[PDB]
């Protein structure tokens, strides 16, 4: 069927939308080429719609079915807990889109009578009405990018009302947080922290006689997800031991919301109909991961690839297997893409066999190596800094709900560009505004957390280890990329940053407290007189577990 059907009504903005980076005295320190930074707007919606709209082709086979049963069998071991209206409400981000029923995020978190009561009525309805399609809202998402040799059309987000959202949590939060793991084990990418992911990729890579791996980019994954896929997805959830209410709610949500439903723009006008995956629902991350793993694992058997190892992150896939030779590999890969196309997962860019792990890009990032104080190699996860930087500039010129810059300092603390550009630039700004202890909200694997900037040394040591503060001698390839990128965006030369770092470090130390620990550990690269960085107390007294359990991107989750 058609992934989409449009009435003709326009995907309307919900207010004034900014596309150009505003000129702020602070933005220029980071990059001078501000006209290269742009935020997507609803004005490009039409372009997007044309690309995500199309008829799907899906042919299932014996391999698909075999793998499915293997996954169901494992799911069978799971027992899911129904969440209480209270627990579910506490998971709602304080800035989630208000309900069209006289209550918003605050009320929900404040267990407000109106909020709690509508949510109850919504839940009741999910238990009685097993058919009526639930209304969803469609918006053009605003995201910042750097123009590439033209621009990207806004992505489209579809989500149900706040009421519905809380009910989703009630019925599926425990499932989407534990099932993926139970079904895919070490293949579930969200169980890993950046360091653990690298560990998994390197271990998996060395365990091969002659390793070969590729990244498989699926063309607009969400729109390739079919009614069948989503029902196969539910069949897996139905294998869990569930409370009657939770079970009915999963069945009703599947038929009324997940398989598709009406689309309404911000003006309350009917826009069309969705017959594929919505981006703004709780099962998006879990469902795409399950669906992508199922298809790839089956495709691999079909393509006769040898000893495949999947690493799935929603719609993101990276496969590492036993090479059977250059030609054979190239052929098995094409066979794999065809198996995937039949399964309704056509490729965006054709996949390419990689024989060098650093060249494989998965989850918009790759594995690279540098050296610690001792001089021993240390592997870390990095990525092209273009978007992180572009956004960092946007987040400097304007106040923003989430802070990608902070989320990036955390996930990419070991990286050359994160330590030289982001830490320097942002700490220097925080001092200028006397706001080091002010908690900031940022997202890790889609879920929001409030983090105090001054706890960055502990966090980093905990997730990455002390080497993150001493890494040097990066790879030629990594150095080249960062350099090319920094020059492209017009970012101050190395020398300009070292000077700014020496100054920020000094300013920080002369404050003691947690602000001093930041100066010693984070900017230890600036000074010639290195420091014997020892373990940090607060670092061991940390529990960053919830951080890397599952994916919730689009699920509207917030961890208090
Ligand atoms: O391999 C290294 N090993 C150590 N350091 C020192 C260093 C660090 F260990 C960590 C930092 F947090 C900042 C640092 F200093 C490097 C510093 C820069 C560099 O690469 C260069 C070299 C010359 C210019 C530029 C450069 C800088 C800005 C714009 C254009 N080119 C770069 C860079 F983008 F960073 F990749 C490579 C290395
Ligand atoms: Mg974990
Ligand atoms: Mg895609």
């Amino acid at each position: 069927s058609m992934s989409y059907t449009w009435t003709g009504a326009l995907i309307t903005p919900c207010a004034a939308e900014e596309s150009k980076l505003p000129i702020n005295p602070l933005s220029n320190s980071l990059l001078r080429h501000h006209n290269m930074v742009y935020a997507t707007t609803s004005r490009s919606a039409s372009l997007r719609q044309k690309k995500v709209t199309f008829d799907r082709l899906q042919v299932l086979d014996d391999h698909y079915r075999d793998v499915l049963k293997e996954m169901k069998a494992k799911a069978s071991t799971v027992k899911a807990k129904l969440l209480s209206i209270e627990e579910a409400c506490k998971l709602t981000p304080p800035h989630s889109a208000k309900s069209k029923f006289g209550y918003g995020a605050k009320d929900v978190r404040n267990l407000s009578s109106r909020a709690v009561n509508h949510i109850r009525s919504v839940w009741e309805d999910l238990l009685e009405d097993t058919e009526t399609p639930i209304d969803t809202t469609i918006m053009a998402k605003s995201e910042v990018f750097c123009v590439q040799p033209g621009r990207k059309p806004a992505r489209l987000i579809v989500f149900p009302d706040l009421g519905v959202r809380v009910c989703e949590k009630m019925a599926l939060y425990d499932v989407v947080s534990t099932l993926p793991q139970a079904v895919m084990g070490s293949s579930y990418g969200f169980q890993y922290s950046p360091k653990q992911r690298v560990e998994f990729l390197v271990n998996t890579w060395k365990s091969k006689k002659c390793p070969m791996g590729f990244s498989y980019d699926t063309r607009c994954f969400d729109s390739t997800v079919t009614e069948s896929d989503i029902r196969v997805e539910e069949s897996i959830y139905q294998c869990c031991d569930l409370a009657p209410e939770a079970r009915q709610a999963i069945r009703s949500l599947t038929e009324r919301l997940y398989i598709g439903g009406p689309l309404t723009n911000s003006k309350g006008q009917n826009c069309g109909y969705r017959r594929c995956r919505a981006s703004g629902v709780l099962t998006t991350s879990c469902g795409n991961t399950l669906t992508c793993y199922l298809k790839a694992t089956a495709a691999c058997r079909a393509a006769k690839l040898q000893d495949c190892t999947m690493l799935v992150n929603g719609d993101d896939l990276v496969v590492i297997c036993e090479s059977a030779g250059t030609q054979e590999d190239a052929a098995a890969l094409r066979a794999f893409t065809e198996a995937m196309t039949r399964y309704s997962a056509p490729p965006g860019d054709p996949p390419q066999p990689e024989y060098d792990l650093e060249l494989i890009t998965s989850c918009s990032s790759n594995v690279s190596v540098a050296h610690d104080a001792s001089g021993k190699r240390v592997y870390y996860l990095t990525r092209d800094p273009t978007t992180p930087l572009a956004r960092a500039a946007w987040e400097t010129a304007r106040h923003t709900p989430i802070n990608s810059w902070l989320g990036n300092i955390i996930m990419y603390a070991p990286t050359l560009w994160a330590r030289m550009i982001l830490m320097t630039h942002f700490f220097s700004i925080l001092l200028a505004q006397e706001q080091l202890e002010k908690a900031l909200d940022c997202q890790i694997y889609g879920a929001c957390y409030s983090i105090e900037p001054l706890d960055l040394p502990q966090i980093i040591e905990r997730l990455h280890g002390l080497s993150a503060f001493t890494l040097h001698s990066y790879s030629p390839g990594e150095i080249n990329r960062v350099a090319s990128c920094l020059r492209k965006l017009g970012v101050p030369p190395l020398r300009t940053w070292r000077h700014r770092a020496r100054s920020v470090r000094a300013k920080l130390l002369s404050q003691g407290g947690r602000a001093a620990t930041c100066g010693r550990y984070l900017f230890n690269w600036a000074v010639r007189t290195k420091l014997k960085l020892t373990p940090i107390p607060a670092a061991s007294q940390l529990d960053l577990s919830g951080w890397f359990v599952a994916g919730y991107s689009g699920g509207d989750i917030y961890h208090s």
